[PDB]
């Protein structure tokens, strides 16, 4: 079966593999390990972004507001900001940034003009998620210390609020379909939950890794004659310096779209 296939796979594994699957058509679900947390690494930059969609509801020119971007805001991993050192962005560019470049400096800005991780925790509290927490900027983290509740969530959690922030109740229609629109043009998931699916299949999806090879990503998928499903696959080792492993996101991708 569909658990007996998981089970298999996180046997082999090396880690701990955390599967949250909602089917929209009948809000059935597929669950494992779906109530224990992982480090979110990367994959918080979601909240963060829609903590600032959400403002913008309310101010017709936060997105287009210009931030400077300097020298001393590089961090380890910043791709497009670097590009923009000396000269601004607009937070518009930055939520763009964070989620389909992983731009750290970009996921910092947001931060930032939130007023801090705890502000981005307030938020998802505000959409029910009861689980979430933010506790620190980018890089440090991704440090994804086994059984350190910074920074974590659970695959069930975060598989619910994706859903009520890109199918459902949490956003306003335009900001909902930005959102939408970022996690689709998302470049740096090709060989995690997409290269498990159907080639022709609409995806977005945002990735994070971090230490202990902890390899995450969290997607939204259309097929095409399905309603849309929610996928959350966390995955973590217990080494500090493991590799990280996308060939086990796209395997029990795989597993729990078959079929279907």
């Amino acid at each position: 079966s569909v658990q007996q296939q998981l089970e298999a796979l996180e046997k082999s594994s090396g880690g701990r593999l955390g599967v949250a699957l909602i089917n929209t058509a009948d809000n059935s679900q597929i669950l494992y390990r779906a109530d224990e947390r992982f480090a979110m690494c990367s994959t918080s930059k979601v909240m963060a972004a829609a903590a600032v969609l959400k403002q913008s509801e309310s101010d017709k020119h936060l997105l287009n507001q210009r931030v400077e971007i300097k020298k001393s805001d590089l961090v380890n991993y910043n791709p497009i900001a670097e590009k923009h050192v000396n000269g601004t962005m607009t937070l518009a560019e930055l939520g763009a940034a964070a989620l389909q470049y992983s731009d750290n400096t970009a996921m910092n800005k947001l931060i930032a003009h939130l007023g801090g991780p705890d502000k981005v925790t307030a938020f998802a509290r505000s959409l029910g998620d009861e689980t979430f927490r933010l506790d620190r900027t980018a890089p440090t983290l991704n440090t994804a210390i086994p059984g350190d509740p910074r920074d974590t969530t659970t695959p069930l959690a975060m598989a619910q609020t994706l859903k009520n922030l890109t199918l459902g109740k949490a956003l306003a229609e335009t900001q909902r379909a930005q959102l939408v629109t970022w996690l689709k043009g998302n470049t740096t998931g090709s060989a995690s939950i997409r290269a498990g699916l159907p080639k022709s299949w609409v995806v977005g999806d945002k990735t994070g890794s971090g230490d202990y090879g902890t390899t995450n990503d969290i997607a939204v998928i259309w097929p095409e004659n399905h309603a849309p499903l929610v996928l959350v696959t966390y995955f973590t080792q217990p080494e500090q310096k493991a590799e990280n492993r996308n060939d086990i996101l796209a395997a029990a991708a795989k597993i729990v779209t078959h079929g279907f």
